[PDB]
């Protein structure tokens, strides 16, 4: 369904890297037993196989070689020693490269692009794995990003990228896709991306070392070795992928209307009105107990002192809330959830401001019985993502499928508009379809 076409390793360009290591942060470290992520950016574009073939492989490989020799990375591998002494680190050596795969699905590519549920088991051979681990004597390495284009006879291209959440945060992904789609736009070349571009900072400028060190002892690096098994997403599953829409015009109802019976909330945003809104959808939806509700936080410019935007690496932060479901329910539950959601994040800034870096409670307060927690940033435009062949159609982040998450990006005929993702089973998407529609 599902046909490889070349099963490639790409490298950048000869005689134009050496061996390279990067030191990572507590930032970093506290991603060491994530799950992989997973992103598909689709495009239209009447493509033969022969065209894909003769002109599409080759500028992907060649594009993404280039752009690797800048990113260095991307092309390495997160090594982690049994040593509780020795830290972990990305290290490159000569001869590494990225597994990039060049297949054919024929499967219709407006049934995939739409918004309306679809299997979100569909969606796993488009993605990448992240690929196998290297068990050495004195170490483990274990692949940092990876890649899938995937041809839709005459009707288009997906491309599929895999990384690992060590490897760097949003930020980090959308510098390097700048430069990559750069490259590949301007003809495999990097003179446009070195004059105009954004260039990595490598600059080690995070220095916590006990934060360091307390970080990996929570995610036991000692045991980690023995530990580690791959997690890739497979199917068969009955559960659909939907992407729901929040327009400015509705947005800014919505926060009219927040605004208005709650004067004095003190923070206030679109993206805070959007989480407080489909919230309520998923206390509506799942008519559980306890819930709670979070989402991440660029905190580069937070730092104190800040940290450039090119910094290269995570730098992330976190807030959350939790409500009785009661309580999230209804046109009272969205200004509810966008009060609980507001101040939670007022704090949380208010600590960043002061320079607090840090943040089984739950066992005593109360389990939820719903927890989700965001990927995405809509101020980060994946939308404009451009190899040569236009914009994306459709952004799907695969690996909301593995946990309580759910995407919140921006669309991109609107940049000021919302697009959330959702994959839930069938049974709970009908109504979800009808509390999100509704409730509008």
């Amino acid at each position: 369904i599902l046909t490889v076409l070349e099963q490639s390793q790409v490298s950048p360009p000869p005689d134009t890297l050496g061996d390279k290591s990067l030191q990572l942060t507590f930032f970093d470290f506290f991603w060491l037993r994530s799950p992989p992520i997973n992103n598909l950016f689709f495009y239209e574009l009447p493509i033969t196989r022969s065209q894909f073939t003769e002109t599409v492989v080759p500028n992907i490989k060649h594009s993404l070689s280039i752009t690797l020799k800048h990113f260095y990375p991307f092309v390495g591998k997160l090594v982690v020693y049994p040593a509780p002494t020795k830290k972990p680190e990305i290290c490159y050596v000569e001869g590494d490269s990225v597994a990039v795969t060049f297949a054919e699905c024929n499967l219709d590519l407006n049934e995939l692009t739409g918004n309306h549920p679809r299997n979100c088991d569909k969606f796993y051979d488009l993605v990448p794995i992240l690929g196998e681990s290297t068990r050495l004597s004195d170490c483990i390495k274990i692949p940092l990003f990876s890649v899938q284009v995937t041809l839709f006879p005459n009707q288009g291209i997906a491309i599929g990228i895999t990384n690992h959440h060590c490897l760097g945060d949003a930020s980090t992904r959308f510098c390097f896709l700048k430069a990559w789609t750069s490259i590949a736009r301007s003809g495999n070349n990097d003179e446009s991306f070195l004059a105009n571009g954004t260039r990595p900072l490598y600059d080690r400028i995070i220095k916590y070392p006990m934060l360091d060190e307390a970080y990996l002892k929570r995610a036991k690096v000692e045991s980690f070795n023995e530990d580690y098994v791959t997690q890739s997403l497979a199917g068969p599953s009955d559960k659909l992928r939907a992407t729901f829409i929040l327009t400015r015009a509705v947005i800014n109802q919505l926060k009219d209307r927040v605004l208005a019976q709650l004067p004095t909330l003190e923070y206030v945003s679109s993206f805070t009105v959007a989480c407080a809104y489909i919230w309520s959808c998923i206390a509506k939806s799942r008519n559980d107990k306890l819930q709670l509700f979070g989402f991440p936080i660029d905190r580069r410019a937070r730092m104190k002192p800040p940290i450039p935007t090119a910094y290269f690496g995570n730098c992330v932060g976190g807030c959350a809330a939790i409500a009785k479901t009661n309580l999230l329910i209804g046109k009272e539950g969205f200004i509810t959830a966008a009060k609980l959601i507001g101040e939670n994040l007022h704090k949380t800034l208010t600590d960043y401001k002061d320079g607090v870096l840090k943040d089984n409670d739950l066992v005593s307060e109360g389990m939820p019985t719903t927890m989700t927690w965001v990927s995405g940033t809509p101020k980060l435009r994946f939308y404009d993502m451009d190899f040569g062949w236009g914009k994306p159609k459709k952004l799907e982040t695969v690996s909301i499928d593995h946990n309580g998450a759910i995407s919140i990006n921006s669309c991109k005929e609107s940049n000021e508009d919302l697009e959330i993702g959702v994959c839930i089973s069938a049974t709970q998407m009908e109504d979800f379809v009808h509390i999100f529609d509704d409730g509008l």
